[PDB]
């Protein structure tokens, strides 16, 4: 819709802050000081990888006019077996993963991506984030089923105590099992829109976590 | 009105900028390099002085339930003859005035305050801003008359080429005479509300000018 | 080292957030649901009153070249017996005090201002913040002079459970006695500089609390 | 020197604005009212396409330990003949190109990418940006190799009046030939780092242009 040519602003607006519990990686690490090794988990897409390139390619290739590609097995086979070569790792994830390896934590990736016959995503993550064998676990492809949070049972089964993610379902999955859900900002150039309201559950949101 | 307990945010919103032509004092000075002395002008209230203390006192004393104090001669006599001892000079004004003195410009103050029998505001300004006799001019008390911009004729008469102010009428007074109107941000703790939309005429707005 | 004429910016900087635990008045109220009436406390200067007008006048009048006015009984007698008529109440304080009065909480003000023979600050506060007799308490002048008690000691004595303040010492006083210290932003046009780093101890900071 | 665990902030910092000449697409369009059809130009990378996915893949694949991939013809052949299928078009570019097409302007793309035997980038751009045949022009590969012309020379040759770009060199190329250089923000998740200082030459910078 049209809007004023010169909208202007004012210093109340310029200074205005949403009441969000922002945290840093250093603050998270400090909050865990002395805690022995435990399981933690990460969403993948827009949490540790900017994977829009593959999802964008998939949409254009398989369903230019809809979201049907996301239920298309042919898309998932491409997405999970090499299109992540184009996925850009997020610095926030490098920092979190390093921190959790430092702690001796077991690292899980729990994604709403659909399972495929083979997958190279686990290797991509281990390689890009320099995750040792002992801390690494194969990616859990939990899928996406409207009406159910497919991640919650996985967080319970793996006794995941902190779950990082960009989407509301990541935070509520953590809430479902009494884990600590921590929000990462989805980048504004992500093709997955609209952007979620980070902090909408009163959860911690990591500063500067869009890259 | 009520609003969500946890509203959240997103990185598009966090990065979002209004299309405003922000400038610095240094940029203004540079834009004038080589220009010989000329007349420039300043609004007073929320431009060079945070004078809300006196206006706040005036409202409480003379019309706690209305804006009638602003048409009350007894208020103006107090406001213009000592209540500016409580008015806090703005750093942006110190910087602009110093810059204009450096240039050899003639400095005018054009205020919508009502004229009084005597006034000590001119002395307050000369003293607080260290304005030499040659650059200083007595404050012009132009008053406030709905339906008229009382400042425009003054800017014309004094051949003022740049006019600084926080209010829309300051900018449009400059526009009226073809002067360069430059916006200063009104502080968010000013008692003069609502805050104006700085930049709403496509004018330059000085960064960080709320203090 | 250069402060370039055209410094530019980038979107990392534009979106950058300090890791602050921001909260709203509504969130604080929510945290207190079902809690019986209790004592709460406020610092005065830059917490509930923008009192810089009086402090500015005091400095110019009594020690233009130093900070000695703050040790000058002549200044304090003026500051505590009427110059607060020029102090601007903060909206954040209106909201907090209203919320606490509604809870049936006792309202205390604990200030580091030097004590005087008489003071009219208590009345100024009760009048401006519409504090009912049953919730109102005379201002406490805390400090390190003989016969005085510290802010910490007074918080302990009055069983103050939450203490609101803009300075580091307000937060540490609360924490020394196991009270909840909550930070209010000092306005950028305050004459008390430098501005504190709100959130420096990981405490809650109230959003938009500069006005 | 310390990066404190709890750094805090203050309202001067929160409200702080860089002195940038921000503009909107609507403001640019307004500035062109009544101007006949003309040639305009765009840089490609981080201006119209977030092409970091291909550049990221290229670096990992061809020079994981250096920047040598950018001198590797094998990389450029991949980058210019299909890896842009994974590049994410920028909304700011959709708006600008739409606006310019509506004006009947000629659309040029002038890139510093190394030239290849064949390229499919022109088609990618025409398809994604819905650029009609009459407005579309094949991508120009500019540079300093033998037989090439510089960006400046091409802007001169094609009578390009406005040039959009994210890098300093895009702005200076425009200015060297008297064209209007307008800056687009590079996304913070770009792999081309450090981010430029948008506005470093006092040029117009498009608001919200990181996506
Ligand atoms: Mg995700
Ligand atoms: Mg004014
Ligand atoms: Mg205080
Ligand atoms: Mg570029």
């Amino acid at each position: 819709s049209p809007s004023p040519l010169n909208p202007g602003t004012n210093v109340a607006r310029l200074a205005e802050q949403a009441p969000i519990h922002w945290v840093s990686v250093a603050q998270i690490e400090n909050s865990l000081a002395g805690r022995p090794p435990m399981a933690v988990g990460f969403d993948i897409d827009d949490t540790v990888l900017f994977s829009s390139p593959g999802f964008w390619r998939g949409k254009k290739t398989f369903s230019p006019e809809s979201e049907d590609y996301l239920k298309n097995p042919v898309f998932w086979e491409k997405m999970n077996n090499g299109w992540d070569e184009f996925s850009i790792p997020k610095e926030v994830a490098r920092q979190l993963i390093d921190m959790h390896v430092r702690r001796g934590d077991a690292i899980f990736f729990v994604t709403g991506r659909s399972p495929t016959k083979t997958e190279t995503v686990s290797k991509t993550l281990a390689d890009n984030f320099h995750i040792p064998a002992t801390n690494m676990n194969p990616v859990i492809f939990a899928g996406d089923k409207p009406g159910q949070n497919t991640k919650s049972q996985w967080l319970q089964d793996k006794n995941i105590r902190i779950f990082y993610g960009d989407s509301d379902n990541d935070i509520t999955a953590a809430r479902d099992v009494g884990a600590r859900g921590i929000r990462i900002l989805r980048a504004s150039n992500s093709t997955y829109k609209p952007l979620p309201q980070a902090g909408a559950f009163g959860e911690e949101v990591i500063v500067n976590s869009e890259y």
